[PDB]
């Protein structure tokens, strides 16, 4: 409702931990240093919930981090904020939790938000570096879930590490960053990067895993190729459709078997060009009349390096392969040290449509409604 505001606000945000004593960050005054990798749902009440990597002291990946998650009942102008997930605590330097990916689905009646991170406590390297061990020792994909709009999350005991060790060529998995979803038939499905043993030749690939009840989780057969593997997931008609980060054009797959094969869906395929080094992009659908629509979420990344300038939203015309910048939402330079991440969230609840976006900007998080472009958007099928 309100058209922006801070979410997370780097260098002003103060948390406390599981015994309420307060976690004293690098920011100025103690306070969490930088907040990066923002993921969004809105729930069947209007209820906006935004999760995000509280990196303590530095913005670097391999460093002390938790999930703090914010909720916002009044269309996004106040924000009440807390810690939905912890680091073990085991490594005061390394322990952490990051990169969530949410989803916001009704399971067997009961609206349900689900957040799942990576978890690792004494890797100090890119979690890529680690291709010895089926799995890795030191990593962990938890699921936390939220049954009361947002207010408290809990673990949610799931067969996701058994999966993944059975499979035997997977070293580590994490979500596709931003938000899964909730297919037709309802199953619930997190779009997943995954990174190889060694003795396989493709380091990274993409998949996704998928339940019905949010415990009991499944792998598909097949393997996506993987480029800069974070990800999204859409449904269209009878197949899932992906949009992954590459380093320059996106790319767009879709399977029409389940996770069994994947082929190259034309109309999201290097439709947008997020240049050097690729960033991570949020895609959702949107219905218009008995048909759909794609928008999409990253940076133009004009300065074509790590700044990843421009945070811009699209619109994928899912028909005719035409594709159109609908808003430019940040339209500036983003700090190297770890920028460009954004996440969309749309949700019509009884007539009221809303499209919100959560990004990052400059070490803090903020919060746009983009609700004003939807007639455009909407008209592009
Ligand atoms: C688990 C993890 O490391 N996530 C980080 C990834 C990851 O290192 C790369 O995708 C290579 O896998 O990098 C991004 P970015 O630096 O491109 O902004 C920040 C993420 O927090
Ligand atoms: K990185």
């Amino acid at each position: 409702t309100v058209e922006k505001s801070v979410v997370f606000k780097a260098e002003g945000e103060h948390f406390t931990d599981q015994k309420g004593n307060t976690i004293v960050g690098s920011g100025s005054g103690g306070t969490t240093k930088y907040f990066r990798i923002p993921a969004m749902c809105t729930t069947s009440k209007g209820t906006i919930v935004v999760f995000a990597d509280a990196r303590h002291n530095t913005a670097s990946d391999q460093s002390f981090i938790d999930t703090a998650a914010a909720r916002s009942t009044d269309g996004g102008k106040t924000w009440n904020k807390k810690i939905a997930i912890y680091n073990d605590r085991v490594n005061s330097k390394l322990s952490r939790v990051m990169d969530p990916t949410c989803i916001v689905a009704n399971i067997q009646g009961r609206e349900t938000i689900l957040v799942m991170v990576g978890k690792w406590n004494n890797n100090d390297k890119t979690w890529g570096a680690y291709r010895d061990k089926a799995p890795d020792t030191d990593w962990d994909l938890v699921l936390y879930k939220s049954t009361d709009d947002g207010v408290t999350f809990s673990k949610v005991e799931t067969n996701i590490h058994d999966i993944v060790t059975k499979n035997g060529t997977i070293s580590a998995m994490l979500g596709g960053v931003g938000s899964g979803l909730q297919l037709n038939d309802g199953k619930l499905v997190f779009p997943v990067q995954m990174v190889r043993t060694k003795n396989i030749t493709t380091v990274l690939n993409t998949s996704f895993i998928y339940s019905t009840d949010g415990i009991t989780w499944s792998l598909p057969s097949g393997y996506c190729e993987g480029f800069g593997s974070e990800n999204n997931i859409i449904e269209f008609n009878a197949s899932l459709v992906n949009n992954i980060r590459n380093s320059g054009l996106r790319r767009s797959f879709e399977t029409k078997d389940f996770g069994k094969t994947w082929t190259e869906f034309p109309p999201m395929d290097k439709k947008v060009d997020n240049r050097n080094h690729g960033v991570q992009g949020s895609t959702i659908t949107i219905p218009s009349g008995n048909k759909l629509v794609a928008a999409h979420s990253s940076a133009q990344n004009k300065n074509n390096d790590y700044t990843r300038s421009d945070i811009s939203l699209y619109a994928h015309n899912l028909y005719s392969g035409e594709v159109k910048l609908i808003d430019d939402f940040y339209p500036k330079v983003g700090n190297a040290s770890g920028a460009g991440y954004s996440c969309l969230s749309y949700r019509k609840n009884v007539d009221k449509e809303t499209l919100y976006v959560v990004y990052e900007a400059n070490g803090s998080i903020e919060f746009q409604d983009l609700s004003r472009h939807l007639p455009v958007i909407k008209s592009y099928n």
